[PDB]
């Protein structure tokens, strides 16, 4: 009786047709994911937004429940497994240090790093793999700059970080070594910034105060490693997907070459359009019985809120399947919604904008070097995107 879930095919970015069918005829339905409990699935924009925004839907049961999910292993802990008021305290302290101003201040360095990456990619000759050489490098290097990791240490910190990618081919113990190296390095960097503060985010986290209160040593460390992992693969995947779309849809590339000022609005539109998750936002758990479009979701039950389907709801976005780089309004849920809305989003925006700006400026003819039908897609099962993107220009 519940439908097998996910509906999305991982071998591309297509939004499964089942979502549109369900938005019309069964907007709140039952699904059986590959691992974890059967769950409610919500697909309309209004209902996804309601689930992500409602006080009655919590994340804390993620710590113990067999969470409906797409892989055998779990992704749990950190802010995304917390609820108000504990979540609220940690969040206030972080955003006091990790501001929209600080994200914007990283644009000039993000551009320098992007141009160095294009230098290095171009120098390996054509075709070159945009994923390994650019998409997998820019976000982790930008997080190193954000945090305050010295330049000299970016290559090794990058190597450690790559072990946390859901596409990494590494053993339980190799992941273990990598995490221990990253955590020991970050613990020492925190200790150095406490003694001698600088202008970077670790120093600003150490100095953050809210209602007389501050981040403990353990919270500082968990937050720094958490921001790295939350901000690396996501951004890397989204860069690869946006450039894949630019290379395969000529009008999109043309419009951004002719009007580079449309880049920030294009980043919003691509974030709305690309159904980046294989499945949904992380499951929310009813704290009491909730009626949604006539269906009773009982206290304790999990709900999968598809921001992928939501952002393609024809009731919210006129001609929702068209990519219109100048779409206004554009209140998409691609960075989430409610108290857990992406805290890295101002920085993700700078990076995605910088990625398109620099690739288009330096390589206006960038295009696939193999037929599109021959691209190899990630089977990490969390996010969708190409494993390799051989490009020519
Ligand atoms: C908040 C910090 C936390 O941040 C996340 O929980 C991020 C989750 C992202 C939102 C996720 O994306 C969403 O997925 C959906 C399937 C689709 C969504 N969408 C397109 C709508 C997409 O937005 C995930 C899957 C992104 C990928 C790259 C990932 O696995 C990140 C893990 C980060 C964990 C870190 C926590 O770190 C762990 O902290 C605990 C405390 C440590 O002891 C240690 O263990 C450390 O260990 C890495
Ligand atoms: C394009 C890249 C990114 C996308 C698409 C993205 C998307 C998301 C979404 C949809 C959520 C909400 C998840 C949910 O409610 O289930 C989220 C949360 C979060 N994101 Fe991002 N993100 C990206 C980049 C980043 C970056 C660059 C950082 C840090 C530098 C970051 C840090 C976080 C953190 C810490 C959370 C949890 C916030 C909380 O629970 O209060 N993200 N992200």
């Amino acid at each position: 009786e519940p439908r097998a879930y996910p509906f999305n095919d991982v071998h591309g970015l297509t939004l499964a047709g089942r979502y549109g069918e369900l938005q019309e005829t069964e907007p709140v339905s039952r699904v059986r994911p590959p691992y974890g409990e059967e769950a409610w699935l919500v697909t309309r924009y209004e209902d996804v937004r309601a689930v992500l925004g409602d006080g009655r839907f919590v994340r804390g049961p993620s710590m113990t429940r067999d969470e409906p999910r797409t892989r055998p292993e779990m992704v749990k802990g950190g802010l995304l497994s917390m609820d108000p008021p504990e979540h609220s305290r940690l969040r206030r302290l972080v955003v006091k240090a990790f501001t929209a101003r600080r994200a914007e201040s990283l644009r000039p360095r993000a551009r320098e790093i992007a141009h160095e990456l294009v230098d290095q990619m171009a120098a390996t000759g054509q075709p070159a793999d945009l994923v390994a050489m650019f998409a997998r490098q820019l976000p982790v290097r930008v997080i190193c700059e954000l945090l305050g990791v010295p330049s000299a240490d970016h290559d090794r910190f990058t190597r450690w970080s790559g072990a946390f990618l859901s596409t990494a081919e590494v053993t339980a113990e190799e992941m273990q070594e990598a995490a221990e190296q990253a955590y020991a390095y970050m613990g020492d960097l925190i200790d150095r910034r406490r003694k001698e503060p600088t202008d970077d985010l670790v120093s600003a986290l150490v100095q953050a105060r809210d209602q007389q209160d501050s981040l403990s040593e353990q919270e500082l460390l968990d937050l720094a490693i958490g921001l790295l992992v939350a901000g690396y693969e996501s951004t890397t995947t989204q860069i690869a997907d946006f450039v894949y779309l630019l290379m395969t849809r000529p009008e999109l590339r043309r419009q951004l070459l002719d009007r580079p000022e449309l880049i920030p609005s294009a980043v919003e539109e691509l974030t709305r359009w690309v159904p980046l998750g294989v499945g949904t936002a992380f499951p929310r758990y009813a704290v009491e019985d909730v009626t949604l479009r006539g269906v009773t979701i009982r206290a304790g039950e999990p709900v999968l809120a598809s921001t992928g389907a939501a952002n393609r709801d024809q009731a919210q976005f006129p001609d929702a399947d068209r990519i219109d780089v100048d779409r206004t309004p554009n209140q998409h849920l691609g960075f989430g919604h409610g108290v857990h809305h992406c805290l890295g989003a101002p920085l993700a925006r700078v990076e995605l904008q910088v990625a398109l700006e620099v690739l288009l400026q330096r390589l206006p003819g960038i295009r696939l070097g193999i037929p599109e039908t021959q691209l190899r897609w990630s089977e990490g099962m969390l996010l969708r995107g190409p494993l390799e993107l051989p490009v020519v220009w």
